[PDB]
């Protein structure tokens, strides 16, 4: 679809069999989700935001559905204030900015 | 134009008479710019994201040109690692997400 930006671009995502709300975040290189339980193995990693760096759990090759569009990529899980869908997954669903 | 998301959506902007590079960020409600000594009245504010908060100065009715599209609105100035064009200005330049 075409999404205007007078409101937050929030979408329902499907991950690990559970639905969640997440923000389509073109300023995020990576996808970062709030604390949750995901199956499979993970490795500790660091990510930086506007306020500094946080420790996260990196799950690779995770199946995630975004507005019915399927993606398989890295998902970082940690103390983010907001579930954000970053460019690593926005590219998989064919997302672009237009003006 | 159409901006794909393989790389960071960086564009050239003009603010306070200076050219800068900034991120077109659908994940940001408002616009945050690197420290700069803008004239006029401002008020202090704290803004938060991954890693915590930073202190910024809020200027209102600031003119920014974004790839030739003029816009005027609120701008936060402080020690952000990158210039961030948020939805408050993205709407004004007719920017949409499309997939
Ligand atoms: C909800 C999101 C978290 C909000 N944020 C915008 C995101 O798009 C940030 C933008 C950004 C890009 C690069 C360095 C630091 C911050 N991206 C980001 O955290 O992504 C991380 C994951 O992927 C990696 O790549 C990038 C950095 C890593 S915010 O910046 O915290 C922000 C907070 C308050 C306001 C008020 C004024 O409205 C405006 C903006």
């Amino acid at each position: 679809p075409q999404i205007t930006l007078w409101k937050r671009p929030l979408v329902t995502i499907k991950i690990g069999g559970q639905l969640k709300e997440a923000l389509l975040d073109t300023g995020a290189d990576d996808t970062v989700l709030e604390e949750m339980n995901l199956p499979g193995r993970w490795k500790p990693k660091m990510i930086g935001g506007i306020g500094g760096f946080i420790k996260v759990r990196q799950y690779d090759q995770i199946l995630i559905e975004i507005c019915g569009h399927k993606a398989i990529g890295t998902v970082l899980v940690g103390p983010t204030p907001v579930n954000i869908i970053g460019r690593n997954l926005l590219t998989q669903i064919g997302c672009t900015l237009n003006f």
